[PDB]
């Protein structure tokens, strides 16, 4: 016979404290972009991106990430 | 017979304290980008990126990452 | 007695010839300007300029400048 | 007695010839300008300029400058 | 008595010939300018310039400058 | 008595010939400029320049400069 007894006790306090978050600045792609193309012979799929893209400013006042997994496999 | 007894006790305090977070600056791609292309013969898939891209500013006032795994395998 | 005889003969051909003037480009102030000012105590006249200003494109298809002076002073 | 005889003969051909003037580019102030000022105590006149200014593109297809002076002074 | 006889003969051909003027580029102030000032106590006139300024592209397809002076002084 | 006889004969051909003027490039101030100033006590006039300035590209397809002077002084 199999007897399995499980007690994960977790009182964990993933805590943060800031008095003043601020005065944050993010200036991507300030300058000039210039592209000039002539006499191109493509013979397969193409992608192109030009400019400012995908520019993130994540400012999480908390930003307390917590991750938890319980796998319990039985054969 | 199999007897398994489990007591993970966790009171862990992943803590942070800041008086003043600030005056943070992020200036990617200040200067000028210039591209000039002539007489290119491509014969397979292409990708191109030009400019400021994928520029992150993560400013987590906490930023307390916690990660936890419990695998319990039985044969 | 005074005798003064004057014959400025001028057949001068200040000439220009262009087959095709073109494909001219002028891009001043491409990038970003940013100004930030705090706690300034001025006690006299002020001037300020910010940005793109006074940006000339002179494209004279001729542009044949000619200048001519005749002073004739008598005492 | 005074006798003065004057014959400036000028057939001068200040000439220019271009087949194709073109493909001219002028990109001043591509990048980013940034200014930050705090606690300044001025006690006399001020001037300030920021950015792209006074940026010339003179493209005279001729551009044949000619200058001529005749002073004739008599005492 | 004074006899003065004057014959400046000038057939001078200040000439230029270009087949193709072009593909000229002028990129001043590509990069980033940054200025940061604190606690300045001025007590006389001030001037300031920041950025791209006074950037010339003279492209005279001719550009044939000619200069001529005739002083004729009599006592 | 004074007799003065003057014959400046000038057939001078200040000439130029170019087949193709081109592919000229001028990139001043590519890099980054940075200035940081604290606790300055000026007590007389000031000037300041920062960045790309006064950057010339003269491309005269001719560029045939000619200069001529005739002083004729009489006592």
């Amino acid at each position: 016979s199999v007897q399995i007894v499980y007690k994960p006790v977790d009182l964990s306090k993933v805590t943060s404290k800031c008095g003043s978050l601020g005065n944050i600045h993010h200036k991507p792609g300030g300058g000039q972009v210039e592209v000039k193309s002539e006499k191109l012979d493509f013979k397969d799929r193409v992608q192109s991106k030009i400019g400012s893209l995908d520019n993130i400013t994540h400012v999480p006042g908390g930003g307390n990430k917590k991750i938890e997994t319980h796998k319990l496999t039985f054969r």
